[PDB]
């Protein structure tokens, strides 16, 4: 059966000032989402028609630096890959020489020099992403308006947003990840009450890093779960409010970053989840192999 | 008094790390509450009597150290509440000679200048709990247990916990705010249209910035309350999943850890939201007050 984590897509990492979370999956950023989206929003006001270089320039640049970072890491992540397919995988084990508490903290240097790499080689990029921000709201008062902006591309987009977030069955997500915490929790139950009687080298070993990863793994997945409902919540109750007709250019401003961010956590959130959904399910896996090798160990013990 | 606020306490900042929040009301941080919370649990473990004495010193000393530094910046609040009461009330705008823009631009100066000290004065403090965090951690290690310590205290604080997350009405708190941001985008939809009718500058702006600062108040009690909702989901989620009976000493130091965070959060925001549910409604009425002095002159021409 499954034995060997081929992709470990699942580690990321977040900024200093926990506003920036950098994935390995492309765009990297839900940053450039929202550029994306501002696209949409420029095209409907002829007097910032700029960005469309803006776009073509600045932001796929940032998209490409972005991909460009996670490459500098690829040796790092391999490395690390190596680690986890031995740590994983007893027949793996036995095939070298060094020992499991060797290999471990040789792993736990790497995980975090891996996830290091992924933020020190984007730190620019994140400058990056200030920047293009502010040079979008200086574009944004290009606007012929000052206190009767119109604010119904504002909630055109809101309506067309809503539509998109029924199309993500938040209530699976929610069935699915109770089942495997508690799921995780039983295994590593059931692990320490097999310990206390026997010692199984090399299989409890194991066993108990897979079960490791899989909690790192449930953490990520509450994260992005959390923000992928925050931001749906934060468009829905705009849409439940009152509509007004007009504001100020700074107002429009604020709106256009408001729901522009939000979609875009949305989109990035579901990709990121969807991702963590497989890598769980293939952990589990792993689990359930090596955990028919274990009692077959503590059979033949007594 | 008529259009006068009396307290400024619904200012708050965080660190660059959105870590920690510094609130004006004690204490200070809900960290101080983790810390009240560990001497409840290790008051159930007699490896660890030491923390009656880190509590009594490091504890309480750090509490009064938070508020000697909120002390600090009492000069500054005076000025800043100083100048909210001169723009919120038309008639003492009146008493005085300096102009409405240069108020509001010292009201913005001092804002953050005051926001600023509540922070700056509290960067040590900030790292002291680092430091009895750091203690905690290794005073857990002192615990008669490897791979079987017992998860009975664990337990009986989280049932605790579900008594008490009870006594908070959050329906009423979501509902108050939902409602309260609709009237709040309706008096500045209200505004617009009527400044277009009349020229009443004075009053104008009176309710201009009493509804700024409405907006900024609103954020704050969003803030306080997703944290609240958060800190007893996590903990509820604990309570609805599978309860195992002895985990590692490391798996219970992180146990104690993260409930003991989540009911200080718990604590700490229900009083902070509170306050700020009274500052709404206190604002809502100076609002009110101006909205009926301006209806007065829109009637004599």
């Amino acid at each position: 059966s499954t034995n060997t984590t081929d992709n470990i897509d699942y580690f990321d990492i977040s900024d200093e000032s926990n506003y920036y979370l950098i994935s390995q999956l492309r765009p990297h950023f839900s940053n450039i989402y929202f550029f994306d989206e501002f696209k949409r929003y420029a095209s409907y006001h002829t007097e910032i028609k700029r960005y469309e270089d803006i776009h073509k320039t600045k932001v796929n640049s940032l998209l490409n630096e972005a991909s460009r970072a996670i490459g500098i890491c690829n040796r790092l992540k391999n490395t690390l890959k190596g680690l986890i397919n031995i740590l994983e995988n007893p027949q793996k084990f036995k095939t070298q020489r060094e020992s499991y508490d060797v290999l471990l903290r040789q792993y736990e240097e790497k995980k975090e020099a891996f996830r290091g790499c992924l933020l020190n080689k984007n730190r620019k990029n994140l400058d990056q992403i200030k920047k293009i921000n502010n040079e979008i709201r200086d574009l944004l008062e290009k606007l012929k308006c000052s206190q009767d902006c119109q604010t119904n591309v504002y909630w055109d987009m809101i309506k067309i947003y809503l539509v998109d977030f029924k199309k993500m069955p938040l209530e699976n997500y929610d069935t699915f990840i109770k089942q495997f915490k508690n799921s995780y929790l039983s295994y590593v139950d059931l692990i320490r009450k097999i310990e206390k009687q026997i010692d199984d080298p090399i299989t409890l070993n194991a066993i108990k890093f897979v079960l490791k990863e899989m909690g790192y793994i449930i953490d990520r997945f509450e994260y992005h779960l959390q923000k992928v409902k925050h931001a749906i919540d934060q468009v829905t109750a705009l849409a439940d409010g009152v509509k007004p007709k007009q504001v100020t250019k700074n107002e429009l401003k604020e709106y256009y970053f408001n729901i522009g961010n939000y979609y875009a956590i949305f989109k990035f959130a579901k990709d990121q989840l969807n991702m963590l959904n497989k890598a769980l399910i293939h952990k589990e896996k792993i689990v359930h192999n090596l955990l028919g090798e274990l009692f077959g160990h503590l059979e033949e013990r007594i």
